[PDB]
């Protein structure tokens, strides 16, 4: 088993190839996602009257496969220019061996901050740094450079070609799609969870980043949208680009709540089975996320739902001087990929002196309606539904 | 399917049965601690003149197997007394159902936290409280109750019963070994990591008061101890008692190293590549734990393996942030469960985080870890001869 690899070609003029990679090895991406769905790295020539111009790279477990599905192509020793959008290892990893097997000086194009990290990553110094709307003739042709930065990193920037916007992370998603392209319907609505959950778990933390960067590209005429993971958007890229203005503005969805809890020994179990009843009486949609003593969901997973949550529900076990583990997590998680101005409830049990939940959620955009204690024995069912009615009265 | 259950006399004066299932179901104790491996539940039943004592029981899900099993060594009718060491619902779950089926009233001795947490998880109320040090004479026996605070809640005793501890979760370990005591020298010498495992993950940030207990029952003449999850000790319980302590103290094997590091891209790991060559190159024996794009170490195995390393090394990627998600959990659970007064070496990467945000380092400072040095993690001009200045420093400080 070899990943799959594709080449093609994707416009006549400008002349542009794809060289995609399916990573179907990844299991954590940037170490941490639980990504059991793959990511592919998307990179692209453009093939011109006296220059030869690579956009962005493969991983660098990849490099050799990089090299030599490049070569199918174009000749590397042809390649007179190379930019890099974002120097991110997941999309830089094969420029030294792409540097070594070209043989010769190149120019490489990259921001202020991009020129910064390829001689820190890859000890690279002969780097070309263009600013915010920079023009550059090469090949014939205009390449205009839009720096639209925390997205994710200080140095991301984005390139467009006569309509054509290479944007590397921007407009990226998980997943590894049958084509190639925003051609199918059903393709298109299998992949956008999965944007969802690449915008969250990579740029969720400068969400409002992605507010500003599309307000930036508004002044362009987006003819395609070609990014570094994921899908290439040909047919309606303003459809992903409205997206990631969704869920970075955290449009709910109306009915959706989303229920995360640890239980160890099912006290905190019973009561959140009765809130959970009690919200599907009440005409909500549960999305259930249990951490148990023989669950464990995954925060990629947990993460992916928040953004169009009309509301959150946690349960809470009081553990040692502060909260379970886990809950503690997924909760400082939340606050720095998914600080949302969205309702919440808490359950709780009490402690040996359970207040650590608020204070974590403290100088969040959340706001907690009620605490309700969970108690064994002597739980007042009533309660229960006290909370779930105060929320549906906060949401009509 | 039925999970294996073990009914045995173990010993005959007095007439002492173990109650022993073997939970092959859970995956995380305490709903976070990684144990494919396994725990069991072992239950106690003294058969006295004109008392039969039931000491602790089994998980809520087992109920049902705990009676019938509880049913075949004696009529539950004729049960006259509960001793509950400690309320935790592994080793309590199965009391609502026992009493059900006792059918009477018993008397159910605890601590005094014992009896609160047996009304607040259960609604049971007419419960004995034995203070520390009381005695209580049943059914010809003296039973002395010794208590132990935060091994690991507030409500935790022993029970001792003419040289026979009675634990709980005081010499506990995770494992389902093939036998059910001491006797065999290689699974002892298999179930030993198994004990320390359990020991961090779930008492160990309260590993002061096991020097403390051991200091109590130092005073008692003990022949057997027999606790709540495990082996019984009845050939060399004292090796067991050393164990616990050499863990709380954190006594190291010479030459043990565990090296922990997050590689987001792979610049860590070639940093931590030749660390671990140079560590082995000046004669220790490193223990790996890394988290990389392909791989997860179960953060249980890293807690066991603390108690005895003589020092840490930490590698850390930093980038736009100054600590990732894995490393920081992994960090807060080591402050909570292992913290011990051990040299540390921390390699980082120098990232453009905000200055607000708390470092790797400044955060193991506040700790009883002694940082020696910290060593950046660069890219291609890596300069090899400050990793063997650090690897030198640890060897200078560790003899
Ligand atoms: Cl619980
Ligand atoms: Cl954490
Ligand atoms: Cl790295």
């Amino acid at each position: 088993h070899m990943p799959k690899i594709w080449t093609e070609r994707i416009f006549d003029d400008p002349e542009i190839y794809v060289l995609r990679i399916d990573d179907d090895r990844i299991r954590y991406f940037e170490a941490v996602w639980e990504i059991p769905e793959g990511i592919s790295y998307n990179a692209y020539l453009v093939k011109l009257n006296g220059a030869n111009v690579l956009i962005d790279g493969w991983k660098g477990n990849y490099a050799k496969e990089f090299i030599d599905a490049l070569s199918k192509i174009v000749d590397p020793k042809e390649i007179t220019h190379i930019i890099v959008n974002h120097t991110e290892p997941d999309d830089s990893g094969s420029l030294p061996a792409t540097l070594k097997t070209i043989g010769h000086d190149v120019e490489i194009i990259a921001s202020n901050f991009g020129k910064r990290l390829l001689e820190g990553f890859y000890g690279i110094k002969d780097v070309t740094v263009v600013k915010d709307g920079e023009e550059r003739e090469i090949g014939g042709k205009k390449f205009k450079f839009v720096m639209t930065p925390w997205l994710h990193w200080p140095d991301t920037m984005v390139t467009y070609l006569d309509g054509i916007l290479f944007s590397c992370d921007v407009g990226g998603g998980y997943l590894l799609p049958e084509i190639l392209d925003d051609s199918n319907e059903s393709v298109v609505e299998r992949y956008l969870p999965h944007v969802t959950k690449y915008i969250v778990t990579v740029i969720g933390h400068y969400k409002n980043y992605i507010l500003e960067g599309a307000e930036k590209l508004s002044s362009l005429k987006i003819k395609a949208l070609l990014p570094g993971h994921g899908l290439i958007w040909k047919k309606d890229p303003q459809r992903l680009l409205n997206h990631y203005v969704s869920v970075a503005k955290g449009d709910p969805k109306k009915g959706k709540v989303t229920v995360i809890y640890d239980s160890m020994y099912g006290f905190v179990e019973n009561v959140m089975k009765k809130a959970i009843d009690s919200l599907k009486e009440k005409g909500f949609t549960p999305v259930v996320y249990k951490f148990s003593d023989e669950e464990r969901p995954a925060i990629s997973e947990i993460l992916k739902d928040i953004p169009d949550s009309e509301a959150l529900i946690f349960g809470v076990s009081t553990y040692e001087a502060e909260i379970h583990p886990l809950m503690r997590f997924t909760l400082l998680e939340i606050i720095d990929k998914a600080n949302y101005e969205k309702p919440v409830l808490v359950f709780g049990v009490h402690g040996w002196a359970e207040r650590t939940a608020g204070e974590l959620l403290k100088e969040t955009k959340f706001r907690i309606l009620s605490f309700t204690e969970i108690k064994g024995s002597n739980m007042d069912e009533r309660k229960i539904e006290e909370a779930i009615s105060l929320l549906k009265k906060e949401l009509e």
